[PDB]
């Protein structure tokens, strides 16, 4: 016990330990596609994951993280709305108990079955732990998942999940290529916001891709077999680990495309 997604420690409770839950730049938000302004001055996003080095995959009791070696400039995000260079540290997903829900961002109130977060930290702050303390410390690239055809490049991730079923298990996870998770287009919306889990730090430039990837019902079924609890504790399925949309307040969502 600590924060979680249940009725007693879920998102509606987070504020009591992390008062910034109710701040002015919280995530996720609903993306009102008609209100987002086209911005012709935005650069194309630059995703260079050519030399990415995955190390490990971890169940942390909230989701699973695939972690990358971020000790050199190997997998970087740049361009788009970003000044400077951000390094890939980890990716994880948020998903639902049913296909009808699971994403954190919504697009005109539409919920996707899941959402991928590729998390990068601003190289000028030297590490992740320092970047999160800064208003432009992180750039998270969000990609929606819908259920239809399998994504072949996600299969290696779904196959290792049996080995990390419960909170705290980890496993070796080398030579995973994150480029196999990206849709065709790099069209995106961008707005300033926060971590979507405690400590909810307001340190993120959110880059949310317009085009979802499609994954198979069998692939997302396997996410749903993971556990929130630790090994030899009562079984709580890891499902519905998403924060709902937070008020937009004084913020504009820009679009890279018309
Ligand atoms: N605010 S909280 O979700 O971190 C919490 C911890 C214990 C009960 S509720
Ligand atoms: N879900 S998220 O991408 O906003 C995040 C939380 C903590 C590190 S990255
Ligand atoms: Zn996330």
């Amino acid at each position: 016990h600590h924060w979680g997604y249940g009725k007693h420690n879920g998102p509606e409770h987070w504020h009591k330990d992390f008062p910034i839950a109710k701040g002015e730049r919280q995530s996720p938000v609903d993306i009102d596609t008609h209100t987002a302004k086209y911005d012709p001055s935005l650069k194309p996003l630059s995703v260079s994951y050519d030399q990415a080095t995955s190390l490990r995959i971890l169940n942390n009791g909230h989701a699973f993280n695939v972690e990358f070696d971020d000790s050199q400039d190997k997998a970087v995000l740049k361009g788009g709305p970003l000044d400077g260079t951000y390094r890939l540290i980890q990716f994880h997903f948020h998903w639902g108990s049913l296909d009808g829900q699971g994403s954190e961002h919504t697009v005109d109130k539409k919920k996707y079955a899941a959402e991928l977060h590729l998390v990068h930290w601003n190289t000028k702050y030297g590490d992740f732990g320092k970047a999160v303390q800064q208003p432009d410390g992180l750039a998270v690239l969000g990609i929606f998942l819908k259920v239809g055809s399998a994504k072949p490049g996600l299969q290696k991730v779904v196959d290792v999940l049996d080995s990390i079923k419960t909170k705290g298990k980890s496993a070796d996870f080398t030579n995973f290529d994150p480029r196999g998770l990206l849709p065709e287009s790099l069209d995106y919306w961008t707005y300033p916001g926060s971590l979507t889990t405690p400590p909810l730090l307001e340190c993120v430039t959110w880059i949310v891709l317009k085009e979802p990837i499609s994954v198979s019902s069998e692939q997302v079924l396997k996410f749903r077999k993971l556990n929130f609890n630790g090994e030899g504790e009562p079984e709580e399925l890891m499902v519905d680990n998403w924060r709902p949309a937070q008020p937009l307040k004084n913020r504009q969502i820009k679009a890279s495309f018309k």
